[PDB]
């Protein structure tokens, strides 16, 4: 049973993503099967930033691909985590991939941010439910790898 914190600037789709996962701040629970093994995830959509950051088994940092300011905020959030948790899995998410015409952050900028962070990167669309199940399965897989590389 794993606690997952959603972090990111206002308006990026944290609540959208969480409500889709929950099948529905606020909290969501849900058991899912990942590589043949059941896992429960508790998703905290609660973004006292220090307290929030002190608390997860994994961190999902969300920005909107339509909002370069939210992508900058993602880098700021990562620096903060580095100070707050001085091992934890982090997934970077570029949401709103359906809004092709208003895109402000390229896929390659997202990928580059992943290299700097040394973390996994995925783009999502809460509007289309695209990559939402993959995001949360990835969370589970990344937590397991870190339980086991020990
Ligand atoms: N088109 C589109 N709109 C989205 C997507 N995700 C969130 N939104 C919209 O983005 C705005 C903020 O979403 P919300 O879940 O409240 O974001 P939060 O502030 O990060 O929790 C709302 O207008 C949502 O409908 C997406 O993937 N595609
Ligand atoms: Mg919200």
């Amino acid at each position: 049973v794993y606690k997952v914190l959603l972090l990111g600037a206002p308006g990026v789709g944290k609540s959208a993503l969480a409500r889709i996962f929950g099948g529905v701040g606020h909290t969501y629970d849900r058991s899912i099967v990942v590589d043949g093994e059941e896992a429960s995830l508790m998703v905290y959509d609660i973004w006292l930033p220090g307290h929030c950051m002190a608390m997860g088994d994994a961190y999902v940092i969300v920005y909107s691909v339509t909002d370069k300011g939210s992508f900058e905020k993602a880098s700021e959030l990562r620096v903060q985590l580095r100070r707050a948790r001085q091992d934890v899995p982090i997934i970077l998410v570029g949401n709103k991939s359906d809004l092709v015409r208003s895109r402000e952050v390229s896929v390659d900028e997202g990928r580059a941010c992943a290299v700097v962070f040394d973390c996994k990167f995925i783009e999502t669309s809460a509007a289309l439910h695209h990559n939402v199940q993959a995001l949360f399965e990835g969370v589970v897989r990344q937590i397991r790898l870190r339980r086991d590389s020990k």
